[PDB]
């Protein structure tokens, strides 16, 4: 593992996306870690189906706008045998039926890891298999507030995590490099310098897991 990774520099990782205001995170943090170990095997980077995650993954345990597991969405791609592209599939912020095709499918796996909860597992797994889908506690106005720096709050949670989101890297004091799902607007185009290296801040480590491909 080297002093910095930005996976964004090597093709790994699409525009950051909106999830409107359905409560879907799980749909995009799942797609963020699926899009960079599909494009690891192939070497073609495509946009997934937030939606295809959304409307389908209910049997694996997914609650569409209510919630999700990063984890339960994977398994939702190796049950069903695929993913379908964004092109295919467009997103509608909103649960409706599964229109599932598989002529339209790009993506799959044969499951998920889960990294050990450890920072020092994080960082090499991000220095080896690509960018990884995590959950961090962003339940604070500091968070949704983010316009940038090195994001680090006072109150925050090692435990109790809330949101789905993406480490496509770290950096240097030192930071882990966050893609999150409310738009470029938000934070650093998009995208937040977590604190890293400090008692497992806001959790971002305790929930770690990536696509099997
Ligand atoms: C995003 N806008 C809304 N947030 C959620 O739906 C969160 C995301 C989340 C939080 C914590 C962990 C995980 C996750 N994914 N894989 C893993 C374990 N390796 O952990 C995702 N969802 C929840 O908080 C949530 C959803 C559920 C179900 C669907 C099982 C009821 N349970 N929890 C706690």
């Amino acid at each position: 593992a080297p002093r910095s990774v930005d996976w964004r520099e090597k093709g790994y990782v699409t525009p950051v996306k909106n999830q409107g205001q359905c409560g879907s995170c799980w749909a995009f943090s799942a797609t963020g870690a699926l899009e960079g170990q599909m494009f690891r095997k192939t070497g073609r980077l495509i946009s997934l189906s937030e939606q295809n995650l959304v409307d389908c993954s209910g049997p694996q345990g997914n609650e569409g706008c209510n919630g999700g597991l990063m984890d339960y969405a994977f398994q939702y791609v190796q049950d069903n045998g695929g993913l379908d592209s964004e092109e295919s599939y467009p997103y509608e912020a909103t649960e409706e039926s599964c229109k599932y095709n598989p002529k339209y499918s790009v993506a799959n796996d044969a499951g998920f890891v889960d990294i050990p909860k450890q920072e020092k597992a994080l960082m090499k797994a991000v220095a080896t298999v690509g960018p990884i889908s995590v959950a961090i506690d962003a339940g604070h106005e500091s968070f949704l507030f983010y316009k940038e720096g090195i994001y680090f709050e006072p109150d925050c949670s090692s435990e109790d995590m809330d949101h789905g989101v993406l480490v496509v890297g770290y950096g240097f004091n030192k930071y882990w490099l966050v893609k999150n799902s409310w738009g470029e607007e938000w934070g650093m185009g998009g995208y937040v310098k977590m604190a890293k290296d400090r008692r497992n801040h806001c959790g971002i480590a305790s929930a770690a897991s990536y696509p099997t491909v």
